[PDB]
């Protein structure tokens, strides 16, 4: 199921979609994995999160060179964390478009992170505005409101029964919340809650920490964000 390559690990989850997990030591806490996807959608790949560095990030470039061999179209990131944007100048060396919330891109800077080329907007709803996503295929982005942090977005896999929370969600066993140092406290329990209404039939939650889960990914975060209020 695991596939090691170098020092990051590769697994498909659908006959088009593969999760990339990378490690970084953090002292205090061990050596913590972090997760984003691959997709290929056609003649074409797409990225979602960077590892959380340049070098790990290329890696997985490497990764898509030798066992899909298609051009990477895009990347989009989830928000302005090392874990999910700290690979930013590894796709911008290898020439590829890249995404994030504008919030994302605005707070790049002060948290130590390159801001991605384009910014996203997202209407009254969460939904993407389509215009600033343009050719993202069967990647479905929605921001679900303040959560792990006030940028937080995430992103279904049309035609899959996959939806990404990145850093939202946790999984159904987990302890804590995780690193509130940038959360929104008040209103996490709710943009969990939309995150799933969002995604309705994904029976496969991804997610930044933990191996894929069921949907009591979604309603166990949820309870335990109710907690901080
Ligand atoms: C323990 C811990 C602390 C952190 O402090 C930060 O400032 C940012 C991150 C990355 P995050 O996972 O929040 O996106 C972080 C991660 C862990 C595990
Ligand atoms: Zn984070
Ligand atoms: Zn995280």
């Amino acid at each position: 199921g695991d596939q090691r390559f170098g020092d990051l690990v590769f697994r498909q989850l659908a006959p088009n979609v593969w999760q990339h997990t990378s490690y970084l030591d953090m002292p205090g806490f061990g050596a913590v994995a972090s997760n984003g996807l691959i997709v290929r959608d056609g003649g074409r790949v797409l990225v979602v999160d960077t590892a959380w560095t340049d070098d790990q990030t290329a890696q997985i470039l490497n990764w898509i060179k030798q066992e899909i061999n298609l051009p990477v179209a895009l990347a989009v990131v989830t928000h302005a964390h090392q874990d999910k944007m700290g690979g930013m100048d590894a796709l911008h060396a290898a020439g590829i478009a890249t995404y994030a919330n504008a919030l994302s891109n605005q707070l790049a800077p002060q948290e130590g992170m390159v801001a991605a080329q384009h910014s996203l907007t997202f209407a009254a709803n969460g939904w993407v505005e389509p215009a600033t996503a343009p050719n993202f295929g069967p990647l479905k982005v929605f921001y679900p409101g303040p959560g792990h942090t006030s940028d937080n977005i995430t992103v279904g896999i049309d035609g899959t029964d996959i939806a990404f929370g990145g850093c939202l969600i946790k999984d159904s066993k987990a302890k804590s919340l995780g690193n509130l140092g940038d959360a929104d406290t008040e209103h996490y329990a709710a943009s969990a809650r939309a995150f799933g209404a969002a995604f309705p039939k994904a029976s496969m939650i991804v997610m930044s920490h933990s191996a894929p889960d069921s949907r009591a990914a979604i309603t166990h975060t949820a309870r335990m964000a109710d907690k901080l209020r």
